[PDB]
């Protein structure tokens, strides 16, 4: 057992909760309010836990911030994924928070949707694993490629540390597929394609002013876009 | 490795901008001459595509579907490995290399440092025209296209591909042995810039100020 993956699985966050208002009726502002609200809640866990990712919290304030700024719905995107594994065609954005097709579709979001549910597609396939999940996660933030990077063989460190670790996994608990962690790290562009689309669709929204957002999430959104 | 030389035997000839010198240098002769090596570049990827191994053998619509997503990725990567030589620079081709300001100029300086922050990262590495070929191979059956029918030989050429890099690596490169996935991890950047590429030469269509031509006004409709 390797003690990189184990450490990540003790830092995974608890679950958090989408708590819609059962007194404002089903519209399409409703269900992207609640999910801004939600992501703005998720954010501040994510920042939190990026702090257990070994060497992360070593770099500079600088990088750190530089790297939750790139990869922050990347990692979130990762989550609603993982949580919609067992699941078909809907997204558990929450377990009191989980969009079908139809719902999708009012809120706006086929397109971003059938996106996210590409990948989850994508890793039902291959069985992806918490292990693997927590992991890709880890990956993901150091892999973010901000343009903002100060110490950048810290962070090439970073990337080779968890690559390392999950490489290490694989070779022991995947035997049967010598190529399953490249196969992992192959998910990833379609990861940042979706990260990207999510950004631009709530930055479009921030635009139209019909949906309120927290300081957090709208802070998040200025520094990708 | 037999893919790897299939590959590089694959690999095309170099193309011109040919810019037009009666035109003067304005933003949008920049703009219409990378249009227009664009649409050519495409012609030849669309028949460099035939030549990777396992690619032909897929139906006619998947051929088109990973192609229709892929393109501008192969495109830039293109442009990525010609200038690796070359400093805060751009080799489009060998007739149009444009440095910062020329790419101020044509309104492309977000894109181009993406671009170059592509190039910084394959030259820490010292990539190897072996591995950009594959990469570009790599690239394109990993396109991640909504529109495929025969997932399973997608996936099956996706995994031929990866195997090549991974023995290459294994076989070229033993001290280290994280070469291959360190490759991979390019791959989200190249996309991430892809797609930029794809936005903005798409919002300079809907100016109008800029010909371009059908083929590549039709790749990037099926992407936007
Ligand atoms: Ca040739």
């Amino acid at each position: 057992y390797n003690k990189i993956v184990s450490h990540l699985l003790v830092a995974e966050p608890e679950k958090i909760y989408a708590m819609p208002d059962p007194t404002v009726p089903d519209s399409d502002i409703k269900a992207l309010t609640t999910l801004c609200d939600l992501a703005d809640r998720e954010l501040v866990v994510i920042i939190g836990w990026a702090k257990h990712i070994p060497g992360f919290s070593t770099l500079s304030l600088a990088d750190q911030m530089s790297l939750l700024q790139s990869a922050w719905m990347e990692i979130l995107i990762l989550g609603v994924v993982y949580r919609s594994l067992s699941f078909e065609d809907e997204l558990v954005y929450a377990d009191d928070y989980i969009m079908d097709e139809d719902q999708s579709k009012l809120a706006g979001l086929l397109d971003l949707n059938n996106a996210i549910l590409q990948l989850v597609k994508k890793y039902k396939s291959m069985k992806l694993e918490k292990e693997e999940f927590v992991t890709l996660k880890a990956i993901a933030l150091a892999n973010s490629d901000s343009m903002h990077i100060e110490d950048v063989e810290a962070v090439q460190k970073l990337q080779d540390v968890l690559h390392e670790a999950l490489q290490d996994y694989e070779a022991g608990q995947h035997m049967e597929d010598p190529r399953r962690a490249g196969k992992m790290l192959m998910t990833l562009p379609l990861l940042r394609q979706t990260s990207t689309k999510a950004v631009q669709h709530f930055y479009n929204i921030k635009l139209e002013g019909k949906v309120p957002m927290h300081k957090l999430f709208l802070e998040m959104l200025e520094a990708k876009v």
